[PDB]
């Protein structure tokens, strides 16, 4: 998260961070079993860290837990980045506490302006590399399709949604990538990608959530 700030520990009781011997990409806990991230966060040994604030001490809160099964949208396009959601089964339920807590999946897509909540562990620094120890917050509104499309020509698909600041300076980054985006207290979105880190006229492109409910549902269902 670049131009953000400190979270506060166990504020985002539904961020969890993706680890395999070190953090590389976030995810939302929806149930006690299930977590949603990015599709190109995929790949093998995946350990599931939930309750964390910072990530290199281990303060309390902690669960550490297994990934039972990985499962990457089957049309997730590595190329354009379409359909970039993935779900992680854990290998055993984790434990629900204040500390560790499911996000709702919403029920209707957000319209733009809507101020949402981002959050990680990724970059802080839009011209450089600096990971931050404890999570970093950052408000940022949805804006509109057609500035979104107008930003990123031919790139933007249906489902994908543009979030933050044209002006730069605050935006998410590598990192963040599979984290949450969550407006009035439902996941809307999924830290997917943009052109580097906080650049003006570049804002973060987001996984839009809201198209993919029934997929999770009853994908959710049958595993
Ligand atoms: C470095 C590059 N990722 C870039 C990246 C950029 C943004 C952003 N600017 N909002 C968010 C998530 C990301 O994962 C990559 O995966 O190669
Ligand atoms: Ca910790
Ligand atoms: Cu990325």
């Amino acid at each position: 998260i670049v131009g953000g700030y400190t979270c506060g520990a166990n504020t985002v009781p539904y961020q969890v961070s993706l680890n395999s011997g070190y953090h590389f990409c976030g995810g939302s806990l929806i149930n006690s079993q299930w977590v949603v991230s990015a599709a190109h966060c995929y790949k093998s040994g995946i350990q599931v860290r939930l309750g964390e604030d910072n990530i290199n001490v281990v303060e309390g809160n902690e669960q550490f837990i297994s990934a039972s099964k990985s499962i990457v949208h089957p049309s997730y396009n590595s190329n354009t980045l379409n359909n970039d959601i993935m779900l992680i089964k854990l290998k055993s339920a984790a434990s629900l506490n204040s500390r560790v807590a499911s996000i709702s999946l919403p029920t209707s897509c957000a319209s733009a302006g809507t101020q949402c909540l981002i959050s990680g562990w990724g970059n802080t620094k839009s011209s450089g590399t600096s990971y931050p120890d404890v999570l970093k917050c950052l408000k940022a509104p949805i804006l509109s399709d057609s500035s979104c499309k107008s930003a990123y020509p031919g790139q933007i698909t249906s489902n994908m949604f543009c979030a933050g600041y044209l002006e730069g300076g605050k935006d998410s980054c590598q990192g963040d990538s599979g984290g949450p985006v969550v407006c009035s207290g439902k996941l809307q979105g999924i830290v997917s990608w943009g052109s580097g880190c906080a650049q003006k006229n570049k804002p973060g492109v987001y996984t839009k959530v809201c198209n993919y409910v029934s997929w999770i549902k009853q994908t959710i269902a049958s595993n």
